[PDB]
């Protein structure tokens, strides 16, 4: 996932960052404080950045056109899933977080069935 | 192309740092002192992962669905711009980053389209 | 602009930012929604702050001491237009994005005219 | 794991890198062009200080004070892990990317511990 | 504290960030404007956490096996030093940037007096 | 030094990088191990880099235009430094890197009197 290629790829590392964003979302309902709303928004962002980065890597560097051909709704399926990223930065409803972690979902059974082959 | 949106997009970002990336490599093929390699390599790297970073950003953020419905190959183009730009971090011969640089202009092409549709 | 050097430079990199930060302000004026003011404050403070980079690359990197033998208010002209981007960071107000803007134009004036020579 | 805090960690994201890292390391000795052990060390030099950056994070944000007094040999381990990762940037022995991996597997099981009890 | 290892350490890069960081808590208890509210969070929120990296540093860099058999309280005041920090960025009372700045004169007090050793 | 503005400044930070980067140049003519001399020039770049930085900050923030107009020499003499920082970027010659330290002296020296003016 560097780029060297290393051959280590793995979905769980933009899951994990989107399961930050969905915790933060969660917390905001719960305290209405100036600053920590502010805080929290501004931690959302990065963790949704860095979600989205992961996702643009299995994109750009793992999956390849036998995977695209194979999966004829995998290009959709990681737009959808960074757009949903984008989504839940300009949100604080936790069903913004899950729509993401759904598609999120999905990458990685998939991912996980091309490292079958 | 921040992500709030600010409405703000330019391939010209992307291309930028693409065309540092063949001029690293042209670079490259005139002075094979190790340090000099060295150094080139490390900056090389650096200037096509940003690069990458901007395509990602134009695909993720920029186009939207109509978009990719418009242009059935948008997908496949900005996935093998990406690729190529990979592929010029892997490499010191010129033609690689050139080959980048022929993706972008094509994605550059469409871009002013659907800013002008 | 990567100091390998690579001899590739474009005052358009300080300008596109700059572009977001103004367009950012502009926003701000449209919604005054607490939570969208959170993240266009924090996003308008990156862009702003990669605009300050991209100026102080070209005044530390590209400009030499025969541009700024022929140009005697060159160092005052850089350093008035990264002020002016951290006084639109300070800002909601488009006037200070434009401020940069102007700065950023007389610095571009002065870059491709070095360059043509 | 962003300090929000936000309640979401696993050592996963540690452990991935330092996959990267020993998978680097055995690349290294399949292919000994210069152009190649020069990115392989540049681009392990990264993903080892990312180990190193998660490792930090479990240590100083999710690991409290009853969690160190349970496990009195904790700030050690983790300490171990961090040095085990700095040793593997400075070396092509697989080896050394398996001793970070066995400290992360030993702080795996710690985690998961305090996170049922 | 590059991990090459460059042999330069000084506990002065983290106390310098944490005098920022109280320093920017002091100006939020003199203006309480939204907007300068929202800057002087996000900006306290990075100044911290460059704290935190300057002395997860010394503790996993500079800091060796025989340092913390002789300071057996080491770990734990590196520990509380950073959780300071974190509870720094929560908080907009200069009081919790002291409490940091105070853990981290204590140590300076050990670096120096193992530099001297 | 963060832009808030903070009011917290040293010239310091760029000092120890600096300082490391000598450092770590000194070590290269010590070492002609491959791998070591690869990990040396990267991690001289990114050290020289977060110099550069520091000396920019210093110049764009913290010197206002009564000190460079008590102090014209400032603008050439930062300018040099970062320059100087360049050319250690691209040397293996502890002497480029004190030429920078050289420079950074001086400028530490105009600071201190600016802070007690
Ligand atoms: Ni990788
Ligand atoms: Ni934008
Ligand atoms: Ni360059
Ligand atoms: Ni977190
Ligand atoms: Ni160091
Ligand atoms: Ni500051």
């Amino acid at each position: 996932h560097c780029d060297l290629p290393c051959g280590v790829y793995d979905p769980a590392q933009a899951r994990i960052e989107a399961e930050s964003v969905k915790a933060i979302q969660e917390k905001m309902a719960a305290n209405d404080d100036l600053h920590f709303q502010i805080r929290a928004t501004v931690i959302k962002e990065q963790r949704a950045e860095l979600a989205k980065h992961h996702l643009d890597v299995l994109w750009s560097d793992y999956f390849k056109p036998p995977h695209f051909e194979s999966y004829p709704e995998l290009h959709t399926l990681v737009n959808e899933a960074v757009k949903a990223l984008s989504a839940a930065k300009a949100s604080t409803d936790p069903a913004t977080g899950q729509k993401a972690l759904d598609y999120i979902a999905q990458i990685d059974k998939i991912f996980w069935e091309t490292k079958k082959a």
